[PDB]
């Protein structure tokens, strides 16, 4: 009866994927035909058309995204065709070059083959198709701790690296049929970076922190009408404090904001300062100015936070429930300055969506 | 069978206060005595000792405080003897006074006698016993907009603000049998308010900007063991970033960010520059730097959240499930610098506790 939760979710899918493009005329014919493709298959396979609004859908239905409101424009790559290492690998390289797009990124997901039955046929093992290696050992802490455990397991495929504080990690996957998994080197042109400076500050520079243009989010799981693709990474642009918050200042992180105190003049000494308050504000007024004097896509949180206001109010506009969760809307820079905050969400799981799932490594 | 909730919560309430208290063996001639109370009269009355314990565990329980490292030291002030309304206006008088301490704010609560058989004793107004008055009519905003309602209720009772954006309201409760609630003026000499300025920028004091020195919460009922006392104002002290982040910064109170912004001579005009951000930095520095020149108890978020993982692991070390709330822990300047935002935290509900009560009016 596996089968049969295959049905249900093809049934509820299929009615409101049809009704939303105005084809709700087919929807009958083409659950028939689905109804027997599974019955002798165990499976079925979605249209293009289909395809590229459930994608579009899981997007619109993720709860914890504050960018939703450009769902619909979302470039979906279909490459349900590859069956070689070499044509994953390819494919990859064109997900960067395109969603990059010279730097006016593109929000763009490219599909792989979906599990057939449980049994994965592409097993990505990146976080992020661009993503700089960590290493600690011997007390010493190199580059981003976040990807310690994937770098340690780069290495123990033939994979080296420079030890620099922003080492390129390789991609990394594994075929079905293969025992381990094969990695390539990114090629260098194909990767935008950021050199992250400050418009008034001259010595922000002396930091010689960067960071890389696009986040391209690898190891997601992509559920629609039933059909679970493991292998379906997308991108969007990052908002600010991504970076400038999270990445560059966690101490669990980069851990850069002592540093930062220190450029900026000021001191570090005192919890009622607010040092670290007002080094979180320059650090991420940098990112911002960096990214933008680049012309490399992205957004601040109270610009992004007004977008999806937006998408709140198109949603009621066309009858659509709103789903989100609070916890993660709010920014991590001066939330209450955002309407997200001063309002509640409903956090309901609706399908097509994305989901975690567990690593191939430790 | 309503009597039956009471013997419910009385049980479960002495059973657990007397255990903290080494009391145990106690529990059982204790709670004879009370069941043989309440059949008799209906309620029963909670011992000086037990009252203590019980408002020092609601704060203890209480999900949404940060602060809560300190609430076996509250100090519980028992006058649930009065019968008169200057007995009433005098205790609010008295709290002010002693919970102020000349600037070195002791955590107080005040308990009044609590609900007979749902009829309120005393019946409280205040939202704060100190808190500014607001006016809006002819399109003219004249100090707090949160304090509208309340400050046209108080001047249809005979009471006329001087229309400052700094009005205090006065004291305003209701006794039982009458149909109208009394109404005093504070005494100003009982009132201490921080102007504030800030440490480097001379130009901020032409803001003129202020704040009251003990917010005391007095319209939260607390139930201990069955028994609801509607009226029992308490007090901390502020955490900076409700001044600076919330009071004096949201535009739906005093709304003064883009006036920050001007005096600490940043533009206001784009959202990359993120000025509401640096503004709200330099503000809640100036609110932290006032109060501490002045000798009034503050605390700032990084501090006051450092407290609250003493907190976490005084609760683990005595065997107590620990209880909060996520989405207010957090605080509202740089919540991600806090460990608060890096865990998860159970919301359930345990008694006694403090919780909300509808307003006597609207
Ligand atoms: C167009 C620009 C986009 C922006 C600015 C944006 C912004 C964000 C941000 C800030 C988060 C939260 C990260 C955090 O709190 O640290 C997030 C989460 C998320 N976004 Fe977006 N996003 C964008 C596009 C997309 C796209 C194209 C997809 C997929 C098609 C997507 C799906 C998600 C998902 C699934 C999460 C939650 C992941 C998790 O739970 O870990 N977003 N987004
Ligand atoms: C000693 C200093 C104290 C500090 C610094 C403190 C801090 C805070 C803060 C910052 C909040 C959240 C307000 C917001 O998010 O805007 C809060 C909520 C709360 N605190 Fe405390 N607190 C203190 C003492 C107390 C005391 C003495 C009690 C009662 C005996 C108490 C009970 C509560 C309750 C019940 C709430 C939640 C009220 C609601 O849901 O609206 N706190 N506290
Ligand atoms: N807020 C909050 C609130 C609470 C906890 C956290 C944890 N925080 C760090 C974190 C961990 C894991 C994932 C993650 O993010 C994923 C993601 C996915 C898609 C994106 C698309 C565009 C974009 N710009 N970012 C994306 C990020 C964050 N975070
Ligand atoms: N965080 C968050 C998160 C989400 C939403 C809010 C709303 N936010 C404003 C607000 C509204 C009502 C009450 C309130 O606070 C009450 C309170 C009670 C006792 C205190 C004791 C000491 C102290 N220093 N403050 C106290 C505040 C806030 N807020
Ligand atoms: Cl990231
Ligand atoms: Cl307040």
């Amino acid at each position: 009866e596996e089968k049969e939760i295959l049905w249900n979710e093809a049934k509820a899918f299929i009615a409101a994927c049809y009704q939303e493009l105005g084809k709700a005329a087919e929807v009958k014919d083409r659950l028939a035909d689905i109804k027997s493709e599974i019955d002798l298959t165990g499976s079925y396979v979605h249209t293009k058309e289909e395809l590229e609004h459930g994608a579009k859908m899981a997007w619109r239905n993720s709860n914890r995204c504050i960018g939703r409101l450009f769902w619909n424009s979302l470039n979906v790559i279909d490459r349900r065709d590859v069956r070689t290492k070499e044509e994953v690998r390819d494919a990859l390289f064109h997900h960067i070059e395109t969603a990059t797009n010279n730097g006016k990124i593109r929000p763009t997901i490219t599909i792989f083959p979906p599990e057939e039955k449980g049994e994965k046929q592409v097993e990505i093992w990146n976080h992020q198709l661009i993503r700089y290696a960590g290493y600690e050992s011997d007390g010493e802490r190199i580059g981003d701790p976040a990807s310690c455990s994937l770098t340690a397991a780069c290495e123990e495929l033939g994979w080296r690296g420079e030890r620099t504080d922003f080492d390129l990690l390789p991609l990394i996957f594994r075929m079905k049929g293969d025992e381990q998994p094969v990695w390539y080197e990114l090629p260098r042109s194909l990767v935008i970076e950021v050199p992250i400076t400050h418009p008034d500050i001259e010595a922000f520079s002396d930091l010689e922190l960067k960071w890389y243009g696009v986040p391209i989010i690898s190891d997601m799981k992509l559920e629609v009408g039933g059909i679970h693709y493991n292998a379906a990474p997308f991108n969007g642009w990052y908002m600010g404090t991504e970076i400038g918050a999270r990445n560059l200042a966690d101490e669990k992180r980069y851990d850069k904001l002592k540093k930062v105190a220190s450029v900026i003049g000021i001191a570090a000494d005192y919890n009622t300062d607010l040092w670290k308050d007002q080094a979180l504000v320059e650090l991420n007024k940098a990112v911002l100015h960096s990214y933008k004097k680049q012309g490399v896509s992205i957004v601040d949180h109270h610009t992004a936070a007004s977008q999806f206001k937006r998408f709140e109010e198109q949603a009621e506009e066309a009858g659509r429930k709103l789903t989100g969760d609070w916890t993660w809307l709010i920014p991590p820079i001066s939330p209450a300055a955002t309407h997200i905050f001063h309002r509640s969400y409903d956090n309901s799981i609706v399908k097509p969506n994305y989901f975690y799932q567990d690593k191939p490594y430790e």
